[PDB]
RNA sequence: AGAUAC
């Protein structure tokens, strides 16, 4: 065991024996020595080289290496020491490689990510002496050769991480993202030498010369409120403030000091902690009157198009057209229900039912077929991907949905063509058909032998929204044909039994009330700048739609496995938990069978025992949805995993050579999981920004629920009324509260929206 | 933190 397989990360959860890097101890190795014991305290116990323990949140783990009292302490310590030693020895050599291959990976035009693993492999497999010979070809040989085994050397891994954190300080690499489920790094940006490293070197130089004269000249202009000259003269400083508020340079400490000096020289801002919000306030103050300014949108990793690389790609997307334009089953005038919101972009799904008997119904799930618009759907002559629009699409591994804006994974042209829901238009689908039988027990049974996958056509699309459907199933609405209206009631009654089945039979875990309140929508102004809040609805139509997609996705799992097809699955492992905690958890899991579903107060206590879901190149149980594999196909225009599962289908159904061998898959799943993580983050970050910006506009008291153990006399908390208003409370020393506890009257200390900071007193 | 849709 000198190397390990990245796959054991997916197969395993955090467990004792794991060797970790913590956010606390980024420069010392640690090792998990105990798991959480209760809901009262859900932290893991880690041991340092010194035998000193550390208790930390599962998510404080930045990277993970999978697996007589004194002997145990001794072997724990000597192990950690050995790994550190061999790690340190490589490090001066690794820094040299990092600077070097940074020359080959960099793109001159903007930030560009790379799989962190692929990167580690290059570090290991590279000879500096051969790379410097006047016969480059070598380096490119090592990079392509990174694809093979796929095993990874832990010490090189550790050293590379350390090397990157070091060269991060020179604006050579972006942040290292650590996936929540695997607890391991996924990707890191490679920032351009001239546009970021070098630019900020010249900035620092020009600002410190003649004892910070230009800092001084600038701060004067600000105090004299002459914003005009700032524009002509000091735009490089606006840039700097911008890169701080957006979160691009928040890790370069020189620049933070520079910024401290500037605030120190400005009257209003002089005494205040240097926070992105504060850079935002200033930058707003010295820039022409806007209506809103979400600066998170400037973030390089969020990677919205602004000049750059993505600005190049959208120049293609704007003029791209799916001229790839044949043996499909036609469903005729059979009606297809596309139950989406009024404010929807991509219509990926439709439902059709045929009532055959009182006992039996046949179901058709018509998924848009974006895979069809590309030569790769059918072309067995060329292995891999030749197409521009397709490579780009897979790079934007999902559509980016934010309260501010949306960035579709696919071009507008391809979306109009592939979209469902266009009435009386012959519309290509991929359709999954099967039959359900009502069972004697009142239950329901699914005939997998009915299950069928076909390339179809549909054209009869009833106009429907989750609301219209709901008012229909209440009787409020009767604008629909009685034949159509009854297919809905039938579908709704089928889902109810599907859901009841998933709970009692698949031991699925399904959430109750309160879980998605105060979500964020922008409203426009006298410009989308007004936040309005809502709850995600759990209704008859959502229940209907959801139950079927879940089922569709479960079945393609079965299909891909039985036919030995490489697919992108979505998995969920859960946590390794202490025996007393596993009972606190299990006690809640029987409550869902019995009829009570968990409250968010109840979930807060449980939330300290949950994992997150992750994509995988091979089947693993998604242990929430049920006890079985799960492969997402229902949203091929907005999820890359689904989109890839479709190209495999096109190949298979036309009995062609498949598009992807299993090896090409692991590379993409890494690419996808990376982009998935970034998006979860920036979704939370922006909505938080807006939750807080509203709490600012609204003006001192609110009720909260405790969500953490006191660390330095302070707890984490959340607002029941708002999902993205998470803060910290300074506990009153006069008295300690448990997790899930409510505190009704609380004083607001500070609010920093661009930073996500919310502070309170009791 | 799970799920669906977007
Ligand atoms: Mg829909």
């Amino acid at each position: 065991k000198l190397s390990f397989d990245p796959a054991e990360l997916l197969r395993t959860s955090l467990n004792v024996g794991d060797i970790v890097l913590l956010k606390q101890c980024t420069s010392e190795l640690t090792m998990c020595v105990n798991l959480p014991q209760s809901t009262t305290d859900p932290r893991y116990t880690f041991a340092k080289k010194d035998g000193t323990l550390v208790y930390a949140m599962k998510n404080s783990v930045i990277l993970r290496i999978p697996k007589p009292v004194l002997t145990r302490q001794l072997i724990v310590s000597f192990t950690l020491a050995t790994f550190t030693k061999f790690a340190w020895t490589q490090l001066p050599i690794v820094l040299k490689k990092l600077e070097l291959i940074h020359r080959y990976l960099q793109d001159s035009r903007g930030s560009k990510h790379v799989n962190f693993m692929s990167l580690v492999r290059i570090i290991k497999n590279l000879n500096i002496k051969e790379a410097t010979d006047a016969i480059d070809a070598y380096v490119r040989k090592v990079i392509d050769e990174s694809m093979s085994n796929k095993s990874i050397d832990p010490t090189t891994l550790l050293a590379t991480y350390w090397g990157v954190r070091e060269q991060q300080q020179n604006n050579l690499w972006g942040s290292v993202y650590t996936n929540t489920a695997l607890l391991s790094p996924t990707t890191v940006a490679v920032l351009p030498l001239k546009k970021a490293h070098l630019f900020y070197q010249e900035v620092i130089t020009r600002l410190e010369s003649n004892d910070y004269q230009e800092i001084k000249a600038f701060a004067k202009l600000v105090n004299d409120k002459d914003y005009h000259s700032i524009a002509k003269r000091y735009d490089y400083i606006r840039t700097l403030l911008n890169d701080y508020a957006a979160g691009n340079i928040e890790e370069n400490a020189v620049l933070t000091t520079i910024i401290s000096k500037i605030f120190r020289h400005i009257d209003m801002y002089r005494d205040q902690d240097v926070t992105r919000s504060l850079c935002g306030k200033l930058l707003v103050e010295i820039s022409p009157q806007s209506n809103s300014s979400n600066f998170i949108l400037g973030n390089w990793d969020l990677n919205i198009p602004k000049s750059g690389i993505s600005s190049v790609e959208q120049k293609l997307y704007d003029t791209a057209m799916p001229t790839i334009v044949t043996d499909r089953y036609d469903f005729g005038d059979m009606p297809v229900f596309c139950i989406d919101s009024e404010d929807a972009h991509e219509i990926n799904d439709g439902i059709s039912i045929e009532e055959l008997d009182g006992v039996r119904s046949r179901i058709h799930i018509h998924i848009a077929d974006p895979a069809g618009l590309f030569p790769e759907s059918f072309d067995y002559t060329k292995s891999g991907i030749s197409d521009d629009v397709l490579r780009v699409s897979l790079k934007r591994a999902f559509t980016t949905y934010l309260p501010d804006l949306v960035v579709p994974m696919l071009p507008k042209s391809f979306c109009n063509r592939a979209d469902l829901g266009k009435h009386d238009r012959k519309t290509e689908t991929i359709s999954f058909s099967f039959e359900l039988v009502n069972k004697e027990d009142g239950g329901l049974h699914v005939d997998y032998d009915t299950f069928q996958v076909r390339l179809g056509i549909v054209s009869n699309f009833p106009k429907v929204t989750y609301d219209k459907v709901d008012s229909i199933l209440n009787g409020d609405d009767n604008s629909l044909p009685s034949k159509q209206k009854k297919q809905l009631e039938l579908l709704h009654t089928l889902a109810t039994k599907l859901l009841h089945k998933r709970i009692h039979d698949d031991n699925a875990v399904v959430f109750g009330d309160g879980f998605n309140k105060g979500l964020v929508s922008l409203s426009p102004d006298d410009e989308l700048c007004i936040p309005t809040f809502y709850d995600q609805s759990q209704t008859k139509s959502t229940l209907l739609v959801s139950e079927f997609m879940i089922l569709t996705n479960k079945l393609c799992a079965a299909f891909f496995q039985e036919n030995k097809i490489p697919g992108v699955y979505r998995c969920y492992n859960g946590l390794n938990l202490g025996n007393q905690a596993k009972a606190q958890f299990e006690l809640l899991k029987e409550n869902i069978k019995l009829g009570k579903l968990p409250s968010l107060k109840d979930i807060t206590k449980i939330s300290s025992q949950l994992s997150s879901s992750f994509y995988s190149p091979f089947p693993l149980p998604h242990k929430m949805i049920g006890n079985t594999a799960y492969l997402t196909v229902t949203s091929p225009m907005r999820r890359g995993p689904d989109l890839i599962n479709h190209l495999q289908l096109h190949r298979f159904l036309k009995k062609l050579p498949l598009c992807f061998k299993q090896e090409y898959l692991d590379q993409y799943v890494w690419s996808f999981q990376a982009r998935a993580d970034i998006l979860k983050i920036f979704q939370r970050h922006s909505s938080t920004y807006w939750t807080l910006k509203h709490l600012e506009q609204s003006g001192k008291t609110h009720d909260v629920i405790v969500t953490s153990v006191p660390q330095n006399g302070t707890v984490n908390c959340l607002f029941p009324e708002y999902s993205y208003a998470r803060g910290t409370l300074k506990l009153d020393p006069a008295m300690i509260p448990r997790i899930g506890d409510t505190i009704r009257h609380c004083k607001v200390e500070s609010i920093h929206p661009l930073d996500g900071i919310l502070t309170l007193t009791h």
